[PDB]
């Protein structure tokens, strides 16, 4: 009846990580005095480097460098000595205007509700009644374990840790007629970039005693749980510098840490005709509004589009067995109680106000104060 | 009973699958000449530049400019009026040496059989029965569709076809006691990229008579199917000068199309000791001898690793309740029959050969004459 | 009594060249709506890259990758089978603000006419009798032949012909009581750009008959003039791709073909504040009034500044023994009636129309239609 | 009888000096390896970024990151507070081979000694006896702030001084029958980086005391020479954060300091059968030649090359009246006794020695221990 499953999440210092916000502070920059910017920012992060490439077309003035400059400020590097310097890295530019066949395909000359789809593409939401905020218990650990770190970072309690961290969570569950029971940590790991003063053995200390133990519940870990911290041994080097970084490489972390399913598109940096967030946003949603409305307890929502198409080509509800109703009454119940089209969705759910870089580290699910978050009602 | 699913791909010329491919060939160039080479490189695309970022610890002597281009080359980039031109582009490379901190927690005086994993992570490897090769019909499906755009764009059959294509395919199902049968096609999209001088009609007529009625089978297309073939309009504009790429934004079409799971890890341009490709690899193996050994019919696996420690952290089999065997049973066997060290597994299979160029389109997965598609015969 | 002098000239498609009227379609397209526009633009080409660096800190919206490919196109670069393409190249852009210590004590809160000069540094004007437009015969005849190609290339007489193009032009002299009298045309060099179609001697027999006699008036040209035309034997890779451009790397092609002397400052893609430009413009004006007034034959002017000064630090004339006057007095003459402030020369000079992508290529001086080439009448 | 010339010089940490010594350092990496390297590197920088630009054809094995930032410490940018770091920078590589064409043309299947010239282009000497190292005095002293400034920093004496420099400066001096003699400084500009704690008063204070007179003489200084001393009044940020810098922006500084005359070529990342180096030094050799065997007191030397030819074109000498013999008489003395030939030059002056990176800042005449400054000894 028991088994293991693990999920991971990254700091807002890892690289990848720092990308994902910079195209979202991006995307802000110009949802602020454009409301109907076409955004696709992708942002690549090395030693010394912030590239932006991709398409904008937009009626706003945007000061890159500042945006850039701003964003890696609040994350951390902010000297040499950490292997990182907003004040002195190099920001390179190459964004041109969306392709006018793209644009002439998805939204010139139409109606805002019957906007197509800026692509093809699936996407899958997913819900699970293990923790209050219907997210699997393994990603809010690990996300949690990464805020944690950032607070004592920021706080001056470790003035030894630096941006760049990463943890994973190992959880033993119990099966329960198709929902999943938590019942114990089996494994925790975390890694997390540091100056060359402090000692392995005060590193690991501090993780257990200030880290681990003031974010997981007592009665989840015990004499049996295994600990690896710092398991490399020393993570001096860190950040662009150790390891490149790339806009939407971390799509897991992203969203449900190995649970449920995903259909490949990254969030960051695009604006609401992209349905790779739009969608993926709404089928949250729509799995949220199903646990929560006591219609089951842990289910997985697809959607999917094609360029240009503005209704869903194709939408499936897998609910564990944990219903007593049918997949197809609850298919039913979603279609009747949401409409899909990106064009609605960024109604619904205020898609052109500029909270995305929000979103970009800790998960863009679970979290506090989004429309996506907050259940809808449902009539059958 | 029934229900639908929905899977993507994308062709050789797509801008992410450019840069995976791009990203494998200096993989491979490293190989040849260093079989323990570490590798790490990113590549990322736009209008007239290829850029590799990363990092690699090689003897090789590689000449970047021509296996950058030779691959272009071979993709059929080769003229401005395609939109890319491998003899006339931009190659900027910032690589640097694997961070000395990785090496020393990761390989450095260590056995070849007791190398720890190169990060931390998790990977799920999927099987099903539902085709000979053991993959989801709605990605084979739709990777074959690639695959037939490109050989009709070679022949000269169709000989204002480009590079950059993609096609999504959703299939109704119907469950059989948790594996799954494949009743019809619901839906097809196709797009692709194409010279100004061929009009819609004929364009649509072509994608009809001569990709998909060669590629899928009549039993499965009906009255009812779904047509969306260049349901944008128009597509002169494509590969980087349309849309932005990236080396790991395609992971679930190298993958499982949605089926199954996935932990977040891209593949290309990573040597074997990045367990993101090693365990994903390992995982599949496993699943597949699952299947071909008759214990299931549809079957996923998770593993995951810390950075520096070679034993996984965690195994976990999910069999959708296809086997008469349970889960726990199953591991066991898992356990008894595979290591899944990334320093047991290199040699299992044959991971510092140089192949990794030939996985980067179509899918890792399903292929012909891969190691961790052929079953290991399982005791127990 | 006779002497050799010889000059170099190359064409708008010669990659230096290039990014000089790249970095001053920058300069006017800000000028256009901003004239107090501050701007220090360099230009990088390599193969299929376009790279902007720089500060500029200006009011006007700017796009970089329109104003970059549009002259480019003008240049006649619009095929990858010529080795670069507007259409398809890559531009990258790294500019910045104005370092705000540079703005603080070169012009903020400062009266226009008081303005400090951008930047240290020396300038030279320099005027001959020997042309009408008072410039030395070996650079006249050297931009000539590359005009006179830039002519028949585009107007299909030898359609063979690319953008990319040098000549060189060797007059024998004889001297003339500090003047120098032109006698004869000693060695003439073209090499330049061309399709693999056309062979070498159809090439030297065009490059004689239809190029240099249309342009060298046949009194210079004798049985013993030496030419060397295609003296490579191969001239297909071209542009960018054969060889790296950067801006102000022409500086005596922009200026008086070695005659005189240079103080080192680059022109392209600086505002009038910077007096490596308005400096040397004005002292040109000053030579050139100096010639056209009858006050000497031949003439070379130095001028110098300090950051942050209005003033010129020194002035000095040297005529050659040219001149009835001392060069004490010409001195006083030039300090009589010019005001060499970049604050004043800008008024005298129009310097924030925006006309400096006219002068980018075949020089700056001896031009049509510029202010410093219209003498000013001198009082004394 | 008296005239004012001014001529200037920058320090190592001009961003402008940074390119060319970082192009010399790849030139130096290439021929320890393989004298016979062709090697044409730009570089260009601005803020957090090195680029490498160009064409190399070599059978050495460099590593760019490394000799790079091995460069840059040099200097001394070595943390994010000075603007500019050498640990934490990126570096981007964009190389490739050097053109088939140009290498046709130029050298292949050629003897070593018949080497044709590697580009068309014009080339000067100059020499002066106004001083032993026979250079003009203004640059001399110039070229000894900058090198005095960055002695006092390195020695913690003046420990607010940071890398990037400039220095100007102004004599008066008297002719004497064609020939120069300084009489006094006039003027001399000091503009120098600095920390943000040091005040304006104290580093003028230090500017007069501690540099200028510890290196000008003081019969050169009295009550009239004018002083502008940090004239911008603030220069916190400086190095390539402060200006874009590029190879061969500084081939005045690298010179004569505006006396004599400049041909355009740039000296550094380019080997020696890139004539715009090798020919440059030959007829500086051949000036410093004239005026130590006594022949005349100043004399400046042209040359010129087209592509793919061994011989030059023209030589031309000016005597400015300081000899008794004709110039046609040192012309036939020069053609007597040199080879100009750049595979005969090589030889002479050992242009296949690793010894370029010292050439790359204070100027690349008038210095110690290279053999283009030791005089030959002329038979006529
Ligand atoms: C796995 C190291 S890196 C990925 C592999 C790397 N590209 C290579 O070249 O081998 C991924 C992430 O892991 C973290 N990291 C970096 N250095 C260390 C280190 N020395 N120890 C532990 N973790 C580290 C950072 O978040 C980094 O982005
Ligand atoms: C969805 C277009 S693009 C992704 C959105 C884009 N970044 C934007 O700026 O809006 C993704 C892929 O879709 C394909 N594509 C490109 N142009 C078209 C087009 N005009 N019609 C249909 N498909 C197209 C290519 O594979 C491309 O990489
Ligand atoms: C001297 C060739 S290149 C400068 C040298 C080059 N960096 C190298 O790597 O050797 C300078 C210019 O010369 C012209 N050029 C280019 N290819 C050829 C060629 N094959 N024959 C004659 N001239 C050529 C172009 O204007 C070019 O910018
Ligand atoms: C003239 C400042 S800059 C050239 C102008 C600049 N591109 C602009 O945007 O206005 C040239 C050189 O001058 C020095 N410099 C930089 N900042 C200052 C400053 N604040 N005061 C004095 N000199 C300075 C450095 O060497 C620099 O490379
Ligand atoms: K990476
Ligand atoms: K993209
Ligand atoms: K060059
Ligand atoms: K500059
Ligand atoms: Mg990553
Ligand atoms: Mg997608
Ligand atoms: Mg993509
Ligand atoms: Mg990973
Ligand atoms: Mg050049
Ligand atoms: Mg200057
Ligand atoms: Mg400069
Ligand atoms: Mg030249």
């Amino acid at each position: 009846g028991t088994f293991l499953f693990t999920s991971e999440s990254v700091g807002e210092g890892h690289p990848d990580k720092i990308c994902d916000q910079i195209s979202d502070a991006v995307l802000d920059a110009h949802l602020q005095q454009d409301p109907d910017a076409k955004v696709a920012c992708e942002t690549v992060a090395k030693t010394g480097m912030i590239l932006l490439a991709g398409e904008i077309t937009s009626r706003a003035a945007v000061d890159y460098q500042k945006v850039v400059r701003e964003a890696v400020k609040h994350i951390g590097y902010d000297d040499s000595s950490k292997g990182f310097d907003y004040k002195t890295c190099n920001v390179l530019v190459a964004l041109e205007q969306q392709s006018p066949d793209i644009a002439q395909g998805v939204h010139l000359d139409r109606n805002e509700e019957d906007i197509g789809a800026g692509d093809q593409g699936l996407m899958f939401g997913y819900a699970t009644d293990e923790t209050e905020e219907c997210m699997p218990l393994t990603i809010v650990l690990a996300h949690k374990l990464n805020a944690k770190l950032a607070e004592l970072r920021r706080n001056g309690t470790l003035p030894w840790l630096r941006p760049d961290s990463k943890t994973q969570v190992t959880v033993q569950y119990m099966q329960d007629r198709g929902a999943v029971l938590p019942i114990r940590v089996h494994t925790i790991v975390i890694s997390v970039q540091h100056d060359e003063e402090v000692c392995l053995d005060e590193m690991r200390d501090a993780l257990k005693e200030k880290v681990i133990k003031a974010v997981v519940p007592a009665k989840y870990l015990d004499e049996d749980t295994i600990y690896h911290l710092q398991p490399s041994g020393r993570f001096v080097i860190g950040g662009p510098q150790g390891d490149a970084g790339l806009t939407g490489r971390k799509i897991i972390v992203d969203t449900y840490g190995g649970w449920g399913a995903h259909g490949g598109g990254a969030f960051s940096g695009k604006d609401y005709t992209k349905v790779d967030r739009s969608a993926a946003y709404a089928a949250r949603w729509v799995a949220k509004s199903l646990v929560k409305g006591g219609l089951c307890r842990r289910v997985l929502v697809q959607v999917s589009y094609a360029i240009g198409v503005s209704h869903p080509l194709s939408i499936s509800i897998f609910h564990y067995g944990t219903s007593q109703k049918s997949e197809r009454e609850l298919l039913e119940i979603v279609k009747k109680n949401f409409d899909l089209r990106p064009g609605v969705i960024v109604r619904d759910l205020d898609l052109k106000k500029p909270i995305y870089q929000r979103t970009a580290a800790y998960g863009h699910f679970g979290r506090d104060s989004f429309p996506w978050e907050v259940p809808k009602k449902l009539k059958y």
